[PDB]
């Protein structure tokens, strides 16, 4: 299948490193961010990538060109408005095409075998679930079995890891402009349409400076 990598956002917890640079081009261990994902993807089979983006978005693309030097094909999904996620991939539809696509939130750092999502999968939506960032209970989601259901105080919920594969009739109908992924995915839960999966491995929303160190570190203990 196909890949979106979300890539729009403004980093604007990161300045002043995103003042000249787009964060997807930060780099964390001498490579930038978005590279992981890119080689992950080409290394789990994928062949076709999409990125959108917004702020400095004419670096990435001059930065990363068509993919051919990680073995991928490469298409932007420019922003000129605020389309949030949910927009966003709204938009890039026609570039993914009919069938379900692998979607990841570029400001994320992990070693998480994407070739494990080419399996046999479940719904119109299958999230991948870290634990909870910070030591907290509050989190988006349970997991039951295989099944997503919404968050319930801070009992035993989870954190979407913004690594998932979603149906684009996910979008079925759907507001052609700027809004939210999240209500959707509650929508597709409310149904049962929604599986996922509890990742225990390393995972890194890399939002700021700190979380950019923790990264580093992580990556460097794999390293050794
Ligand atoms: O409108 C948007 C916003 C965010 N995103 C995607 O989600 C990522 C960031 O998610 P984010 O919600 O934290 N936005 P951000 O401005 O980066 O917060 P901050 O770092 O504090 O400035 C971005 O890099 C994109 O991958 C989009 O694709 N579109
Ligand atoms: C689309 C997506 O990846 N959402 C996730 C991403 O959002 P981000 O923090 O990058 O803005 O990382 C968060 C954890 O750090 C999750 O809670 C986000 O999922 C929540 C439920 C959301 O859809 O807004
Ligand atoms: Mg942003
Ligand atoms: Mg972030």
């Amino acid at each position: 299948m196909k890949a979106m990598i979300l890539a729009a956002g403004k980093g604007e917890r990161m300045r002043p490193l995103t003042l000249h640079t787009p964060k997807p081009l930060v780099p964390v261990a001498g490579q930038p961010l978005i590279e992981y994902h890119l080689r992950a993807l080409a290394a789990a089979g994928v062949t076709e990538v999409v990125i959108n983006h917004a702020w400095l978005g004419q670096q990435i693309e001059d930065h990363l060109g068509d993919g051919s030097r990680f073995g991928l094909s490469i298409r932007y999904s420019p922003e000129g408005e605020p389309l949030e996620t949910g927009g966003g991939i709204f938009k890039a539809l026609p570039l993914l095409g009919d069938a379900p696509f692998l979607l990841v939130n570029g400001d994320v750092w992990t070693d998480y075998d994407f070739a494990r999502l080419q399996a046999p999968l479940q719904g119109l939506a299958h999230l991948v679930l870290v634990d909870n960032p910070g030591h907290h209970g509050r989190g988006d989601f349970r997991l039951v079995g295989e099944q997503v259901v919404d968050g319930d105080d801070a009992p035993g919920t989870l954190t979407f890891s913004g690594i998932s594969v979603l149906h684009p009739a996910l979008f079925e109908g759907c507001q052609a402009g700027a809004f939210k992924l999240a209500p959707l995915l509650r929508q597709a839960m409310a149904a049962g349409k929604v599986s996922g999966e509890h990742y225990r491995g390393h995972w890194v929303d890399v939002g700021t400076l700190e979380r950019l160190a923790e990264a580093e570190s992580l990556i460097g203990e794999r390293a050794l």
